[PDB]
């Protein structure tokens, strides 16, 4: 060990580390998880730190030399090789103080490296608080996650369905309502479904991001922007939006707003969880589409991970769901307990908001790959029940009156045989209605209005 | 005190009742809750049942004396004058059919009066199933509330937050994060971040409207427009746009979606929870800013209705409500099977309750209690006089090392900057007694 | 359409209305939801304000006239006589006091019409203050709840679930694990798990009693008891039980934490939320065992209110999700307490006695017009349990797992049973007795049922 | 690495592993967190295996070389020797069938270094089924989190919200109700509030155990107990019990409801949801006290543990407090994703056990380390401003209502009003509008006005 100090005094820091006093504070202070923060948040504070130290460069404010360090110590920490540097747990000061004082300190510690001296907040922090910085990389790593992952992945599972939605055109089946037989469906229909509930998905993310990407950089302690310059804001975005390519990134419509409160997490949970409840509709069809072989519904066969296969996908989309359900409700308890100038659960909200975007991404490729791709249709076995159903006699009424379409249908279940065998074996043909008529009343692909 | 005949039996209906057998027989089987539709479900299905007898009328397919029989009953069920005819329970089945038979038989016994005989199916439901009928009018008084009420209460609210910021634009106090001490900033600025939450709120209201005013009608029990007319739900739409002015009202994307799903209910109830925690962060604001006002904040006034903070707490207590509403919609929502979500009166009673509370709820907040504040500017001032300062605006006059050496002595010595600077002997010609005031003035450090 | 004079200017009252000027001026700040106390809250603030006035006459602090024009006024509100003198919003000032304040005016009303002159504050909320009487009126109306009305309705419940495990104890079937076909159960050892269910769903609403019951009532503005007799608390909570027969009512273990939390209700909707998880189990199993009558499960008819929709478990998972998003919103009442009071109490109280109100309604309807009328689909459920690949596991001993599998192929691909394929495919031998392939292929041994 | 052959092929595994081809398909088939099982769950996973092979060892169903090598290598997983061998993701097969095949392939690994062949599914996994074991393995690391841990941690802070309760039994100062002024309280009555809303937090999780610590084991695929020995569950439970001393384990009342349903997780994590919300009413109350030290309430100071900001260089923050909001918003969000996978069980098997595992334990493991860092760190460490508070409650209008019967009412409120007025104590008040004489001595006012007496402390 080392001795390292700060306004409080003197702290014993690992000999090796390259963190620093506060950062060890915040070590013995906070052992509650046992997690600290994600690479796309380290990713995220370093983007932001290289950025900060461009701007104060660009206006004269901080010497070229000290500014290059940076710029490079950030590089390299957004790039991912310092990860092992932020042991800081997540249930840490609720402004994120401690992991900005982490992303200092490191940097500080590589540019020694390089024979170059900077202080953690007088030249790593210029312009800077921990009140704008750490929201501020919070919402660079949500707008990375939505734009540059969550909408393609989602994008490969609209694609998926889509794709079964025209594969099954035409593979007629018996619809269900209250889990009772319906009339003629076909499971292309279904699948056209399932997909615009991806595709509105999809547009519930786009829909967020006008508040989503709001940074709150350039407010500094409290929102007025004191000790930093008037346009640090504007020019950081901007330099932002050139090295990632996410146009979405813009300052904050309010700066009071932005640090005040975390309103955008809270607004993207809501997408987050639309899509969690879309996926579980989808993923429990699915399975009960595939359950049997002998005693469940026998529509679909799931690739395995013979029709035996256990739904192992629809499972884990399932829990998955599950999972950004409480997150959001996480989200939203931290997001209505802010006061005054500072919401102090940002680190909390952080967390679950990234694990969401992130456990969406993930398991909506594998569903689309693994699962849906990869799904084959019981084609004559689901037309076969399609055509012995019950609920296909109503167009008979017309012809042979309500009572003779009941005694059809009780003997078509009761036989286990197909509405026209038992209009047939019943003697109905030729004083009812003709062969013609008949195919053309129980045409089951026609009654789902599909050709 | 009647008797009807009904399958398996004689049906007992009130005398007064329009509605007829089906409904009773409702009555009887959900006794659960004892509160049944709400003016505005009972408006979307009278508005509904009129839009389907004009097409039908208007494809030939009904007859006109009975088109225009169910066009005036439905008229007077949609202007509010059969609120006491819908006795179902909210806890019925799940399609809600049970309702949608309840309007069918209260047109049928409205329209016998007039001197017109209408089959409640046949005539009433025609062109409908059991279905695609009560998430329709689910839809259309959930766009309705959206639009015409709750935007323009949040508005109202924005106007009043707005007002603020500007009347107390240089009404200086001391900043707080972490509920400590802090630079300087203007009570108006505080109310410039309110106003924003509501505007945003407004925003995230706007951005759901594609898809909250989509409508289910013409695709019949699954979705598919079997015993409909092709063109059914687009004409139903554009009448019921022409009726309401309700230009957010559109077809569904998707008529399978639109019936296997509810989804836009819960994007929907989603923009109310984030309205609910900004409600619940500006209400928290203004009880703590009233707080007092010896053991206090006291840096505001709310209008008396010592003063307690009713309106804040009833906001509070409407959020918390808006919170646990939108968990039992999204519940229903992720609980749909195949061809239908069967949670659809439960999430049609929470959206439309959330819409109401916050409408209401908005409109007191800015009236009775926003509109009428009074800040305390001379205690404000007092606090802005005590936040830490900072040595950064000295810089000019004593240089980079000075200003330092002052931020040092003054963290070690639990001094102020303005006195440090005093007790170092700084006051000279290179930094007047004037020039440190103007230097370190509070409404300067906010930067208003 | 009658005329009263406040503190702040004149207000009209409607001409039979027994409230008065502060219920009406509540009536004017709050028009939020349209919906006021329900009858369960009305009848509790009616027992307290009887209970109050019972003790401030025992003590002597209340002249007797006045306590027995109290004590009649308010059995009157407690018998529910009055329910429609409630006009206040549930969102209200958050310590419950207009509500409080209307039911002071309403007894002071009715008992003006018995010729005895009640100030509404000083005689009806003597000993009392506006911050222990309404969350004391929800305590008693949610133990009430608890007690009287939703643990009968869920020993209903159970008993119809293990009616029909007894009845259903031989009715064999497959089992489903991952929507997967499994070894065999029987429908019997399913119910019993449905009712085991619902009987620790009334041992989690028994266990929270202790707290449930927990009174303020006696602590006044902030807890201390200033400005009542030291004795009020116990006072009053003996009178309750000995007037209701209620022996879970009882005082606050701190007095304090009784005011400044509401953390009975949070503990109490945790309980009412698990039964509405497990209902929803049951609720979802019972809609798919009737799925069909053809494409679905077909395991059991649900009577009708083969072909019936399941409008009760319907009615049962919607009720559930009611009482997940009211146990959400009571815990985020209950978390934002300040200080020496909690202020979200008509809205936990709205949320945790309609939670109370659906499960019970809705207990006693699924017990008896679905769980009591259901019938099995006996023959077919042996047949499928019979003609399983699941049950080729107990021929390996004899004819070998490759066999066992090829038997299981040839069974599903024909449609016949497993005995028959064993029999089709010339097995039985010395290797395999026609006994000894009845006796392996015992589904109900399989079953293992009592 | 090193290669491996499994009945769909050939595997490549690390070759520091001692998982096999099943946990490589396992890792290969669900990327979707990153984050596996915890090292609470893992111990209980060897826990379970231990007590299996030493039941199937006494009824004479495994050979006892066999069982030995069990029992060692799977002590060695309860003792947190093998932490790094669980790389499957929580989100698997909902049964938790992956993790407890990775056990099974572990503990084969650990006795092939002393020369014993183990089949992971015949002798590690005998008498066992994919679906009683993982579920029992979760019952067994809840109660153990709420017995040996979660309890503790919390009578912890209990002792420490009751030692501060008794220190300040005579600081008086004004309530608060609506967050505005109030008849007086000391602030050991409002710590003893805190205590009893902790000492209520333990009863809720005791009330729980008879139902949390019910165990699966024995019940195999369906519940029925097919293929295991009839008293299976009974004697794995008396082994469990003997060795950890956890008296809360028990065979489940319903062999069908203890694997179609986790309803005793969605009940103790209510237990937990309710912990959560008292620790946010106290921690919040407490960093309101410790507010300012100028612009906000100032009754208390918190202890000084990290520098609060750079821009204001001695502003120290309540961060103790703050950790545990967030912790109690994480636990309320957990609840939440538990009771959603509780409801969701199909007929014999709730398929969401990793999940709701993965969110019980942290629930419970949150819970425990901020319990005990606030009770340390923050709590033994308050001051109270005497002084100040005493100032306030003499101070008040809220204490003249004890002059009325020497006064009269409207005088009462008189000397509010001038008190509130001109910024003087009421005592002072009272004494400058001259109203000691016949009906109020000197000594009287001080009887009537004494702060501590109204707030009636025991
Ligand atoms: C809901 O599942 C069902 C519903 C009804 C009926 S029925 O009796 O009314 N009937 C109609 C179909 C024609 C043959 C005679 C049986 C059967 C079934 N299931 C099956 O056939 C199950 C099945 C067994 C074997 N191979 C299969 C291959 C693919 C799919 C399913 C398979
Ligand atoms: C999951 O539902 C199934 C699963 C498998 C099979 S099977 O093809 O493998 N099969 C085995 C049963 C023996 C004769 C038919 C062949 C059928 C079925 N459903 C049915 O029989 C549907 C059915 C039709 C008519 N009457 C019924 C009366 C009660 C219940 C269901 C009925
Ligand atoms: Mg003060």
């Amino acid at each position: 060990y080392r001795i390292e100090h700060d306004t409080m005094g003197e702290v014993r820091v690992p000999a090796k580390a390259l963190w620093r006093a506060q950062t060890q504070r915040a070590v013995e202070n906070f052992p509650i998880s046992g997690r600290g923060l994600e690479r796309t948040q380290i990713r995220a504070l370093g983007l932001l730190k290289g950025a900060c130290a461009q701007v104060n460069s660009d206006l004269g404010l901080l010497a070229p030399e000290k500014a290059d360090a940076i710029i490079a110590a950030a590089a390299e920490i957004a790039d991912g090789q310092h990860d092992d540097q932020f042991p800081i747990d997540v249930f840490q000061t609720g402004s994120g103080t401690s992991s900005n004082m982490n992303t200092n300190e490191v940097i500080a510690s590589i540019a020694a490296k390089g024979g170059v001296t900077l202080h953690p907040n007088d030249d790593v922090n210029m312009s800077q608080s921990s009140n704008d910085t750490f929201p501020t990389a919070t919402h660079i790593a949500a707008t990375e996650a939505a734009v540059a992952h969550l909408i393609p992945a989602l994008q490969q599972l609209h694609d998926a369905l889509a794709a079964k939605a025209l594969d099954w055109h035409t593979v007629v089946k018996s619809g269900r309502t209250h889990l009772m037989d319906a009339v003629p469906v076909t499971l292309g229909q279904e699948f056209s479904g399932y997909a615009r509930q991806i595709e509105a998905g999809i547009e519930r993310v786009r829909a967020c991001l006008p508040r989503l990407g709001e940074l709150a950089i350039g407010g500094t302690a409290v929102g007025t922007g004191l000790n930093a310059p008037d346009d640090f804001g504007v020019r950081v975005v901007a330099v932002l939006v050139a090295q990632t390519g996410l146009s979405e990134l813009r300052t904050a419509a309010n700066s009071f707003e932005a640090q005040a409160a975390r309103d955008g997490l809270v607004e993207a949970s809501g997408a987050l969880r639309t899509i969690a409840v879309s996926l579980t509709k989808i993923a429990n069809d699915i399975r009960w589409m595939g359950s049997g072989p002998l005693t469940g519904l026998a529509e679909i066969q799931l690739p395995d991970l013979p029709g035996k296969v256990n739904p192992v996908l629809p499972e884990a989309v399932t829990q998955v769901a599950a999972q950004v359900i409480g997150n959001d409700a996480a989200i939203a308890w931290g997001g209505a307990n802010g006061a005054f100038e500072l919401n102090v659960y940002i680190p909390m909200m952080a967390r679950n908001i990234l694990e969401s975007f992130k456990l969406l991404t993930n398991v909506s490729r594998l569903f689309a790959q693994r699962c849906i791709a990869g799904l084959t249709a019981n084609v004559e076995h689901l037309r076969r029940l399609a055509e012995s159903s019950p609920s296909i006699v109503t167009p008979l009424n017309s012809a042979i009156g309500y009572e003779e379409a009941a005694a059809v249908a009780k003997q078509a279940l009761k036989e286990r045989k197909t509405i026209r065998q038992t209009v047939i074996d019943r003697g109905l043909i030729g004083d009812r209605l003709s062969i013609e008529d008949l195919d053309r009343r129980l045409d089951v692909l026609a009654m789902a209005k599909a050709e």
